[PDB]
């Protein structure tokens, strides 16, 4: 942390604070007060030349100058060898994450016009040519090539941003490597942990971030769709249906598996406590003939069995939540549609967006939950690290 | 291997041999002939209750059998300790994702009656009930409820069956563990490398059979839906449209990749070589006091440099591809069905369950791509299991 960004204990803090109060500004008064002076309109188009238009473009500007901002008081604050990659950098993929949330975002106001269309020609047969569908498609499609290019472009940037996180990590301890040497699995350390260090931070970092921008996203986009749905199932009539139906059904559901879960992380620490025991005493026997006997290796492995076994048993009940979740949110995004469908109150594109609204919260939310045995990994690596780290002092 | 399995180099093959005279037998005329003498119809109830039903009993029978003869040969032939592990339990996750996939198809079913009741309620305002659509998720749950059941045991079962493999070989290398001693990293490869190998061998053994089973019970699925779809886009009538578009589509898009990816897997263990090399002379380093040497490291991890970014140069590529192909892949389903839809020959359930389909198909098929780093993880545990044993 320290080798690469500057001061992260006021470095993330100082980042933290400036995101909120340029968060508050535009999304309060500095949106629209900055659009007067340029003249930009609400209309955005569906197709792929939104990212261009007028309205993305101050963003762009906006966004580069708070960055900048941002930059210019931490050069000259703290100077720093990688401050090029660590505070440009991250603001580049923090941008880049955005903006392939905000591909999600017109890849879905897309389906409204497309499925409209698709309703039209199966109510009435030769009523909508061919071409009108090779035209949609090809709407999607230019919007899959910002998608497409992007995408390989950002996987690009990340393994290089990673790879430079893994050489200032390693310049800083092989700098001091003399007091390092003695340290038991030092190699590991320098070599091993310091790639995967760097690569797991990264993914969660990005995953955090993704599914929080996926919600703050689509909640405009649910409000503007809660029109079209006034009423719910069993709950009856609300102000917000679908907006409050989905953070309930997608922060609580999220919430809950941690709360099943919570168990699952203090297992896995044991799982390796009883591995790199049972490791140590088979290390140790590798040269002394009195270790690592018959009598010694079968309690170790015993100890690891037991508690891998016990692994099983729990994460059981994780699965049986997990699982049910998955099952009933596939259905869970029609159920909230059944009494307005029933009334006729709404047509196949506002049926398949407000579903998809739902797939895509749902998939990026998956992807955090997925990533709950990443996060114990990561705190194992943090806590050999650190534990380095502290030996050399 | 040896040590789970009976003898691997007979085993397997005998196992490839007996499936295919079992699928052979079963598929050509040993299904209807099976059925007659039960007595059992071909009508297979849409609900969670056709899993239970007499065409399925049959077919639990038919496998139990063919397992069942195929164990007693191997339990009269060679006996092993992990006989009934390495043998029964294998069967029990292969019939359990054969079940998985049955699931899926019996829930790609489902979307036909579904959708074409919201097709009906959204032509005509206050014409389908709202009890309607609460029964019809009523039955999806019944499915639901089978799948989710399973689907935690099978993970249960799978993890209990791994550690069995990882039991079978640490057994195997402590049992010779003064001859295996003096070799190094010997504690890596007894602890780390038992539980990886087996871990990473059945999960990509699962999800291959899972690949090939969901596009062999898909196709006769597609094969009656053709019949729905006569005209394609772009190369007009063609007899069973749907079933040779949806293979040459995932087949050849999934070996395109393939052959796109070619000096990934090269790369990757390349990448593996020069880590080591630097591994290696930290981990000599760390007791002599001279052979540190900042000016070796040096040149070390530029090895480490140039490969990564080699890596990362050739991955873009890949990268183009697999992305591009997914972002097509999202609207492929639909573009065949063109003109069945301008001409009004489907309904909104045949769409839903032809999409469906191809969805099912892809997201199958996408385990295995995405797995591809997997294969090279697995190579590289096996070349150092193998030189283990060699000694
Ligand atoms: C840390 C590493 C260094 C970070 C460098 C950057 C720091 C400062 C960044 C400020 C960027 C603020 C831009 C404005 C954001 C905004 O307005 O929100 C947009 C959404 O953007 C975001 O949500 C991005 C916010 C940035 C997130 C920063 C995360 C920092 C994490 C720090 C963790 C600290 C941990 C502390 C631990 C002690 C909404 O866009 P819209 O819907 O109005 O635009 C759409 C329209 O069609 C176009 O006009
Ligand atoms: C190896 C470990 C030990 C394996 C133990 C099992 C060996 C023998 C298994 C034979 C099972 C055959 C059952 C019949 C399969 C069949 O008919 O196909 C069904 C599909 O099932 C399969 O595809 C399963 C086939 C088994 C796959 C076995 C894979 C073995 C892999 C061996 C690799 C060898 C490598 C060699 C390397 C040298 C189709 O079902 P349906 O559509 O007719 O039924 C649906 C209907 O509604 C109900 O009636």
């Amino acid at each position: 942390f320290k080798s690469f960004f500057p001061k992260p204990g006021t470095f993330f803090l100082s980042a933290f604070v400036w995101a909120l109060i340029a968060v508050i500004f535009w999304q309060a008064g500095g949106g629209d007060w900055v659009a007067r002076i340029t003249g930009a309109s609400g209309q955005i188009p569906i197709s792929a030349a939104r990212f261009w238009s007028l309205d993305f473009l101050i963003f762009y500007a906006y966004y580069i100058v708070c960055v900048g901002l941002f930059a210019l008081f931490w050069f000259i604050y703290s100077p720093h060898r990688w401050q090029y990659w660590s505070i440009l950098g991250t603001a580049l993929i923090i941008f880049v994450t955005w903006f392939l949330v905000e591909v999600g975002v017109a890849v879905n106001a897309w389906y409204a016009p497309f499925y409209d269309l698709i309703q039209t020609a199966l109510s009435s047969p030769h009523k909508v040519t061919i071409e009108q569908f090779y035209r949609e498609v090809g709407v999607f499609l230019g919007i899959a090539l910002i998608a497409v290019v992007i995408s390989v472009l950002n996987n690009f940037f990340v393994s290089h941003y990673v790879f430079r996180w893994r050489t200032a990590m390693n310049e800083y301890y092989m700098a001091n490597w003399q007091q390092l040497r003695h340290i038991e699995g030092a190699a590991q350390r320098v070599q091993e942990d310091t790639m995967r260090f760097a690569s797991t931070l990264e993914n969660m970092g990005v995953s955090f971030i993704n599914a929080i921008m996926t919600l703050i996203a689509f909640l405009p986009v649910l409000v503007t769709l809660s029109a079209h749905v006034p009423e719910l199932p069993i709950i009856g009539h609300i102000p917000y249906g679908l907006v409050i139906a989905a953070i309930v059904w997608s922060l609580m559901g999220t919430g809950l598996l941690a709360v099943v879960g919570i168990k699952l992380p203090g297992l896995e620490f044991k799982n390796q406590r009883v591995e790199a025991a049972y490791r140590k005493e088979l290390v140790y026997g590798e040269d002394d003939a009195t270790r690592a006997t018959p009598p010694t290796v079968r309690e170790l492995f015993s100890a690891v069995r037991k508690n891998y076994f016990r692994l099983y048993f729990h994460y059981m009940y994780f699965n049986i939540a997990r699982i049910l979740y998955l099952q009933v949110d596939n259905v869970f995004g029609l159920f909230l549609l059944f009494p307005s469908i029933v009334a006729g109150t709404i047509t196949l594109g506002l049926m398949t967006q407000i579903t998809n609204v739902f797939g895509q919260v749902r998939g990026a939310f998956q992807y955090l939950i997925n990533s709950w045995t990443t996060l114990v990994e990561l705190m194992s690596i943090y806590k050999r690290l650190r534990s380095f780290e502290h030996e050399l002092d």
